[PDB]
């Protein structure tokens, strides 16, 4: 708990040249171009460009505590805007490229960008959910809900129950949800392409189910400015900044990045948008 392992951290980052950088961006868009079924999985890695710390980068949490220095936060989580890959995440899922998201982060960024929830896994929790310990019906606040480790937050359900409202966020020693991890966990099988968006991929078993999609020969894209865990088994290894490496796979793509309407919650995926036809390869 003081003595959990935080795996390694602080590793140098790596920075592909900018021709490299090109034609790996190319090389996955031609793997979406082919694949049937894509599930991406995000780490802190994609909050560090709307100023919420990672834990194993140079500055991460876990790095810092490391050297006896602090972490710093240049936003709250209120205050915090989706990054440009947030918003191309709820566009790739829109136009039907992305058939599911499997998240570490629980910085409620995923959530607050309008990403429908039902495509969705939160492995490590929300800040702004708490979940009724007796009805499970679960609630998407407007502030965080004020306490960590599956709490009691002090508030009581509202649906035709009073129940005690606890926390969604995981302590070192609290197991997966079932429901987020099975959902997660059947995506990344059934996937032919999973990529890693700025996760280091250090957490059993989070950081082990982009390794489910190589079952069948499915391939693996990883995304990181540092070495991850998996970096052995990688289709593809692109060293930048993840927003650079998103918005030249849209543009490659042929779409939009959409415009962010400011916090707003969807529940269920709509019916998917016309999206462009395909290069020939
Ligand atoms: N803008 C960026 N572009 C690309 N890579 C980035 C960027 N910012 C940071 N990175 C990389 O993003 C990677 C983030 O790695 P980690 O910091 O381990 O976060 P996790 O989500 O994998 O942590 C998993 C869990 O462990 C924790 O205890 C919590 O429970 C977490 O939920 C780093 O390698 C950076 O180099
Ligand atoms: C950085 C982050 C989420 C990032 C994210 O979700 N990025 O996407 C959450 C902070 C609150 C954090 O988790 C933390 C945990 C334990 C701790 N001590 C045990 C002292 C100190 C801080
Ligand atoms: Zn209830």
């Amino acid at each position: 708990p003081f003595t959990a392992d935080k795996g390694k951290c602080g590793l140098p980052e790596i920075f592909d040249p900018p021709e490299e950088l090109e034609r790996k961006v190319w090389e996955l868009a031609r793997l979406v171009w082919q694949s049937s079924s894509v599930v991406f999985h995000t780490g802190a890695g994609i909050s560090t460009a709307s100023g919420i710390p990672d834990f194993r980068g140079p500055h991460g949490v876990w790095t810092m505590e490391e050297r006896g220095l602090a972490p710093k936060f240049d936003t709250t989580f209120e205050s915090a805007r989706p990054t440009q890959t947030h918003m191309a995440l709820v566009q790739l899922e829109r136009v039907g490229l992305l058939r599911f998201l499997v998240s570490q982060n629980v910085d409620g960024l995923h959530v607050r960008s309008g990403f429908p929830r039902d495509k969705l896994a939160e492995l490590h929790g929300n800040m702004f959910v708490e979940e009724c310990a007796k009805c499970k019906t679960q609630y998407v606040r407007d502030t965080v809900v004020g306490t960590m480790g599956l709490k009691a937050t002090g508030r009581l359900c509202t649906v035709a129950c009073r129940g005690e409202l606890r926390d969604t966020i995981l302590d070192w020693e609290d197991s997966l949800p079932d429901r987020d991890l099975a959902l997660a966990d059947e995506a990344s099988r059934n996937a032919d392409l999973s990529i890693t968006l700025g996760t280091s991929l250090q957490i059993r078993p989070s950081g082990n189910l982009p390794l489910a999609t190589k079952r069948r020969g499915g391939r693996l894209v990883i995304v990181n400015l540092q070495p991850t865990k998996h970096d052995r088994h990688a289709d593809l290894r692109i060293h930048g900044y993840v927003d650079e490496v998103m918005t030249r796979l849209m543009k490659h793509l042929g779409l939009e990045i959409p415009a962010w309407d400011g916090p707003r919650v969807l529940e269920r995926a709509l019916p998917p948008l016309p999206r462009p036809p395909t290069p020939k390869l």
